[PDB]
This record gives structure tokens, sequence and C-alpha cells, in this order.
């Protein structure tokens, strides 16, 4: 079995998941964790789905933020319970939405386009990589649509959530031929996983 | 003044510059510094020609590799000679190119369909967000396109350079509108910075 793991925010929970169903590393890098009969490839969390889809991973793990932002066709076998952050509206606290075209600057525009459309709101998207939280107050864009996990940061550059769009959590998603060519293998591990994690979610 | 300050790598270089022309900051936060005069948006590299548009920022400073990728219509007067690293093709020690079609990973996905197209290959371009040497050894690539500055982390992982794209540096860029409605103060602080990279 190859997994697919999310760097960052993610990486610690899922890890010990693994850790937790009897996964030992004989040989460990930044990029590679390699075990008997398992391999982790440690990307980035855009790239989890990439890894699956090409099929050179069978099971990977990755946010919700990443999996409604680019749509794939993997199978998510069970649910992750812990709710890790939320996607929100934000703008500059106070001054409200604007009437006309909403300016919305976000690493999420897919998100942000779907948003918009069930609200029947004209938008004008300003795709970015980072510090998104910077563009009200640079005149870039009126709101914001982000990741909070207390709104600390959204607080202290003077921005309120107006709309909560999403819960955040973590999900187990797994390449389709994987599933097929590799049925009990993933079955079981997964299981394990399934045991493990509830435990760990819920206990 | 508004500058678009690229985060990271580059940051603190920057500032010396800006330091060494007479900017004087009142009030400094992580995304935002500002002063008599002259404000700083502190954003990530590939951001900065995002906010050099309409009345948002007036001058920017980004690498070759951002501007290469991203097609913008902004003014370069000139850059910072320091060579601060280079835009690569690599793959598998000793393996070379593949024939036919390349699978190539990448977190510059224009970059690389230009480069195959100036080859003539017929390449299969693979977005990466990070650790694109990880795509090689994992079978999702041929080859990768990314950028090296020691070559540690190709060495490290049993990659070798198969070709030197570009050399990336520092530009300074400026945004057309405000090259229009502030030129004498843009050139003001053009000339002064043109005068610190030289002595420097």
């Amino acid at each position: 079995l190859k997994l697919a793991i999310p760097k960052g925010r993610l990486e610690e929970k899922v890890m010990t998941y693994l850790k937790k169903t009897g996964v030992i590393f004989e040989r460990e890098s930044s990029i590679l964790r390699e075990g008997k009969d398992i391999v982790c490839f440690m990307v980035r969390p855009f790239d989890v789905p990439t890894y699956l889809v090409h099929g050179v991973a069978d099971i990977g793990f990755c946010g919700t933020d990443v999996l409604l932002e680019k749509e794939t066709s993997l199978i998510q076998p069970f649910f992750i319970p812990t709710n890790i952050s939320r996607m929100v509206l934000a703008g500059p606290k106070g001054r409200g939405i604007p009437e006309g075209e909403k300016r919305i600057a976000t690493k999420f525009p897919n998100v942000t386009q779907r948003y918009c459309e069930s609200k029947g709101w004209h938008c004008r998207i300003i795709p970015l990589k980072g510090s998104v939280e910077l563009a009200p107050i640079a005149g870039l864009s009126d709101l914001i649509v982000d990741i909070t996990e207390t709104g600390r940061t959204l607080k202290e550059n003077n921005l309120e959530i107006l709309d909560e769009i999403f819960v955040i959590r973590t999900h187990v998603v797994v390449n389709p031929v994987s599933y097929r060519t590799k049925r009990e293998e993933v079955v079981s591990f997964l299981e394990k996983l399934q045991e493990v994690i509830e435990h760990d979610s819920n206990e």
C-alpha cells in the first residue's frame, strides 16, 4: 500500500492514526516514509488528489477545502469525525457586504465561485496564494473567503466573519483502481484504520 | 507609494534596499509595514503581480520565475543583480530523457509548456504545489522543471540537472497605471533604489 499524506496542518493527526494501526517505518525522509508493505508520500495537501488520480498512490488524506476546491472521482470509504477548522466569508468589520459586484480574494476560487452562485451574487474573484487577510486593507478586494480555526488572525486584522460556508474535516480518499486491484488488502487496512480513527476522534 | 514585497527568501534584502533609500516605518506587522508616504504589502511571491493592478500597489519585486510563469503587463525598469537561483530541467541520475512523450511534474506549468514547445517535445505536464522532487521517485513523472539554488535537494534525491532553462533574478516591476498617475514619485523612488543597488 502506498499512501499520500498531507503535509502541514493534518500531518500529525494522520501519521498518529497510522502509528496507532501498527505502521512502523524503517526509513524516513522529508518526502518519503517507508515501512514493510507501506510507503507514505509526504506531499502538499492539494497534491494528494493528484497522486491518487494519477494512480501512484492507493489511499490518501485531505481536508474538506481540498476536496471541495478540486473535484475528483475518488472514493471516500468512511467519515473522520473531528472538525479541524472552518471555511468562512469575511470582510472589514462593521462594513457589511457590497451592494453591487463583490470583490473576493481567496486561495479557493472554485469554492468561492460556488458560494457566490448559491447567493445569486455578482462576484469578481481574485485568486491568492496566502496572507489573504491583507486583501481588504490593501484595497484589492472587499471580502475574502478563507479558513479560520479560532478567528484570531481575522480579529487581529479587524475582519469579521459574515458567513460560515463549511466546516472542514479530514477525509480518507481511495484510488478507484487500487480499490479493485487490491480489494481485500485495502478493505482490511481501511477497517483497522476506522477502528483506530473512531477511537481517536471520539475518545 | 504602495509596494508589494515578496515574503520569504528575498524579504530582508529588499527591505534592506528600501531601508538604504531612506524609508521610515511607523508601524509594522507580518503582512504590512507603513510609514510616512510608503506602505509595504508583504505578500506571497506569486501574488506580487496581482497586487500591481488598478489603484492597489505601485511598485513590486519578484523573481523571473513569477514573471515568466504568469503573463503580466508590468513595467520593468531594472533588476537586482544577485544570482539567487535557477530554473532547470531535472530527472533521476543517469536515466536521461525518455523517448516520445515526457511526463514532467512542476510548480510552473506555463514555463514547462513553453519549454517543451521550444524543444519540439510532446509533454504531459503535472502541476504540483511543492516537493516536486518526489514526483520522479514516486513514479508520477519522468522529469521535473523546478528551481534549484545549491543543487542539494536534487543531488540528495539522486536527481541530476539535464538543462538550465533560466537564471532567476529579482525584477523591480511597476504598475502601468501608477507609472501614468504617479510618474514623478515613482521615478524619484526608482532612482534612489537604482543608486543603492549599484553602490552595494
